[PDB]
């Protein structure tokens, strides 16, 4: 199959995700509706169950609503079993309608449906070329009070019906008991509870194994991707081990939720996306989009800076999931606002780099404030809205024009209100023009592009007041008027002669695992695959076609390798960096160093004899380590993904910037567990 096939679970760049709040989409099976005080059929009480379910989604998939829009992927509420409690908050009744209050990761939420219902959903979707993504929140269970066990379900955790433990009397330490987070620091947000939710302790062996076993179940059920909840609130090392588990079994496209506020640019966030084994929801993109197109707090210059900065900050920018709003933000469309604002933002997102995600109902001009006002029941299934049509015309471009899916981004024309950008991949090109100024047209002269000579019709058909583009030799466009609030899309596709890599997935795994390499001009005959300088050919290359290659990772030493391919004739392609070859199966180990004093601004890091520990290279050391919550300074701790059953040598370091102070004496030594977790505790050697 080609790169665009529904079967491609490793790449979503050619797709368009539709974010569904299951309960608020469509109640296709009233028989499974919750009853009494936990339900409101009218969906007037936004905190109770409204009845939306999997059967409903199936119906919507079957009746053309999503397909007619060009949607090729869906992201649904967490499917696992949630508590049944009806909680009274501020005099208001609340339910688990959102799917975030888990009780059993190996069962389904009966309100959504049964396992059989789930299987059917998967089948229905696939039959319509729609990939299925599930929300997964292994960071906590549900609302609890250690002092008052009768409150809710006491964050109880079950294993396929078998009780493991609750928040009260947590002798095994399945959960964290450090109060609630205040988001003052990263460490703080990880080792403390979100709201009143029972925080899961991933260092607990039972929890580790269980969670890993659970995801396997869902993978076995046929999912195509995973949306990881609050990744900024779980230990990074643990998550890396989780991704390894997934990748070394059945790799699927995974992206996490790492919230960013307005004007917020985080290096920690970049690093996580670059080395965790998963990508992230593009908050930087989303926030900038709202500023420029919605709240008028920034202009095109800021939009361009975000695009350029992001492309450099993210090793795999094309893996970031873009959006303009979500279940945790106020709806993009303001009641009294000009609809063109939303239309423009949509078009921008659909034609930009990454993986676009659209929050259900956006296309219906839904308005609403923060939770739960942004989660009303979809008021219509009309295909006649302008927004619907915008998506309908642009979504498919992601499939047919690889420039949109894998291309670079380049500004071609700009002013306070206008932005004209170009996407390019091999012989493929796409040019988009946006004039956010709703009252003034712009006179466009001097525009230069990569489009061949000719005339180009607006892909939007003038829907957003766009126009035809005339390109002479040299890619120079003839003078034209860009209507007030105008938006136009011009594109070109053609055969690519030379092998071009547009995407690789997964990006982190152990030898023997099969990876997917997508792009154009690979040819039909098996060529050669390079991992760094190492060449792979023949048998290990499972399949080879023009747009996609399937190959087994070679048994090279653990480390980072750049990927390249060559056609059967020996022609090399571009290089796709940052591939991570693991040393083997991974386990999550907690490292604790005692009595490591430092000066303000100086932190402790971990280094060692394996790739996972940076192979003694301080620049690749793990950290900075933590010293407030679990353990207190001068004792430091950190959770790390290491190779199972291996004997590892390690040392600690103290660093100020890139300046490094090595721990004295001899190296510490330990043997990693074969499965489950472990905690290594030593004293800093002077
Ligand atoms: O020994 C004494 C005592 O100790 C112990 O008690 C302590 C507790 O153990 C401890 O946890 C602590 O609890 C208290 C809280 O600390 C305190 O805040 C207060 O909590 C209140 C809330 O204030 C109040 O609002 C309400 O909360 C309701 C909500 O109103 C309601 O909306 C609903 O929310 C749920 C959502 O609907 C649902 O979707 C889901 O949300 C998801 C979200 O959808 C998902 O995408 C993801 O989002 C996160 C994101 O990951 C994260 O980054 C973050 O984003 C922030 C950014 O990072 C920041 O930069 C900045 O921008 O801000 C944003 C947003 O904050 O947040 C996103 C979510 O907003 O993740 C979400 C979670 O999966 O789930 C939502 C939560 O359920 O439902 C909640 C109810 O849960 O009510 C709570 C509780 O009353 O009060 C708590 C109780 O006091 O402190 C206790 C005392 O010290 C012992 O237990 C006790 O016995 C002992 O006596
Ligand atoms: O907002 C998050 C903060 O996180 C980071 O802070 C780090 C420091 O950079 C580390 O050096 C370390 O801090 C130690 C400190 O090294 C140690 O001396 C001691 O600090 C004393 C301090 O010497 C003294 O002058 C006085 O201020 O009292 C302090 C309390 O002991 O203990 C510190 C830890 O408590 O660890 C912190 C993280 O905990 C980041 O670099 C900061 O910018 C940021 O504030
Ligand atoms: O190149 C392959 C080599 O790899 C392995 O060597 C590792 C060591 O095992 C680590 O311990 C570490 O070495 C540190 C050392 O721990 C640290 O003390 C420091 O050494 C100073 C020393 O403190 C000082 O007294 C004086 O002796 O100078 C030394 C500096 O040279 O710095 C070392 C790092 O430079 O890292 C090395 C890899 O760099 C393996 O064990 C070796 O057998 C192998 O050759
Ligand atoms: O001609 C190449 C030139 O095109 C663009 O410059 C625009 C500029 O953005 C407008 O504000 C206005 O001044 O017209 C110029 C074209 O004459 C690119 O921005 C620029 O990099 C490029 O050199
Ligand atoms: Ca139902
Ligand atoms: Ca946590």
């Amino acid at each position: 199959a080609p790169d665009t096939s529904v079967s491609n679970k490793q790449n979503f760049s050619t797709d368009v995700i539709y974010q569904i709040f299951t309960d608020r989409f469509s109640d296709g099976n009233p028989a499974n509706n919750p009853t009494g005080a936990a339900f409101d059929g009218t969906c007037t009480n936004l905190r109770l169950y409204c009845g939306g379910d999997w059967q409903g989604i199936i119906n919507k998939i079957n009746d053309g609503y999503l397909t007619g829009m060009g949607v090729t992927a869906i992201w649904i509420s967490q499917p696992v079993e949630n508590i049944y409690s009806i909680i009274n908050y501020s005099g208001v009744n609340n339910t688990a309608y959102h799917g975030y209050w888990a009780r059993d990761f190996k069962k389904t939420n009966p309100a959504y449906g049964t396992i059989a219902d789930f299987q059917n959903l998967i089948a229905a979707a696939h039959a319509k070329n729609i990939k299925v993504i599930i929300d997964f929140a292994p960071n906590h269970t549900s609302p609890a009070s250690s002092d008052q066990p009768s409150f809710a379900e006491n964050g109880r955790l079950y294993d396929n019906g078998t009780l493991l433990g609750g928040y009260t009397n947590d002798t095994q330490n399945l959960f964290h008991h450090n109060g609630g987070t205040d988001f003052s620091t990263t460490e703080n947000g990880i080792y403390k509870n979100l709201y009143d939710l029972a925080d899961l302790n991933h260092n607990n062996s039972t929890v580790d194994v269980y969670l890993k076993d659970a995801i396997k179940m869902w993978l076995d059920l046929g999912i195509d991707g995973i949306r990881m909840n609050a990744v900024k609130h779980m230990p990074f090392g643990w998550q890396k081990s989780f991704m390894a588990a997934v990748n070394n079994y059945k790799p699927v496209f995974t992206f996490g939720q790492w919230f960013l506020g307005v004007n917020e640019v985080s290096p920690e966030n970049h690093k996580f996306a670059n080395e965790s084994g998963m990508s992230l929801l593009d908050f930087r993109f989303a926030q900038k989009v709202r500023q420029v197109f919605r709240d008028n707090t920034d202009n095109m210059y800021g939009l361009k800076a975000m695009l350029e900065g992001s492309a450099a900050d993210y090793a795999q920018v094309d893996d970031q999931v873009t959006f303009i709003d979500n279940h945790d933000m106020e709806r993009f469309h303001a009641s009294n606002a000009n609809r063109r604002k939303l239309e423009q933002a949509l078009a921008f997102t659909l034609t930009s780099r990454g993986v676009p995600a659209i929050y259900y109902g956006t296309e219906q001009y839904m308005s609403g404030g923060t939770d739960p006002d942004n989660r009303a029941r979809i008021p219509s299934f009309s295909t006649s809205t302008t927004a619907y049509q915008v998506i309908q015309k642009l979504a498919p471009l992601r499939k047919c024009n690889p420039a949109i899916a894998y291309g670079s981004t380049q500004e071609r024309w700009i002013n306070n209100d206008v932005l004209i950008y170009e996407r390019k991949f091999g012989s493929n090109v796409a040019v988009v023009a946006v004039n956010r100024n709703l009252n003034a047209p712009a006179s466009i002269s001097g525009l230069v592009t990569s489009l061949p000579q000719g005339s180009y019709n607006d892909v939007l058909g003038g829907l957003l007041n766009g126009n035809t583009l005339s390109v002479g030799s040299g890619g120079a466009a003839s003078n034209f008027t860009l209507a007030a609030g105008g938006t136009a899309v011009w594109q070109y596709t053609a055969a690519t002669a030379t092998p071009t890599i547009g995407h690789v997935g997964p990006m982190m795994a152990k030898p023997g695992v099969t990876i997917t390499i997508d792009g154009r001009g690979f040819g039909s005959s098996k060529g050669t695959v390079y991992f760094g300088t190492t060449a792979v050919s023949g048998a290990d290359i499972t399949s080879w076609e023009d747009t996609q290659i399937k190959v087994k990772i070679p048994a090279v030493a653990g480390g980072n390798y750049n990927i390249k391919v060559a056609n059967a004739a020996g022609t090399a392609s571009n290089v796709y960096d940052n591939f991570e070859v693991l040393s083997g199966d991974q386990v999550s180990v907690r490292f604790v160093v005692n009595n490591a004093t430092t000066a303000l601004g100086q932190n402790v890091y971990l280094t060692g004899s394996v790739s996972e520990l940076g192979n003694w290279d301080p620049a690749k050391a793990i950290g900075p380590m933590y010293n407030q919550v679990v353990y207190q300074y001068p004792n430091w701790y950190y959770d790390v993904s290491v190779p199972a059953g291996k004997t590892i040598e390690f040392k600690f370091l103290k660093k100020q910037g890139s300046t490094v102070t090595w721990e004295g004496g001899s190296n510490h030594t330990f043997t990693a567990p074969s499965s489950g977790t472990a905690t290594i505790n030593v004293n800093w050697q002077p």
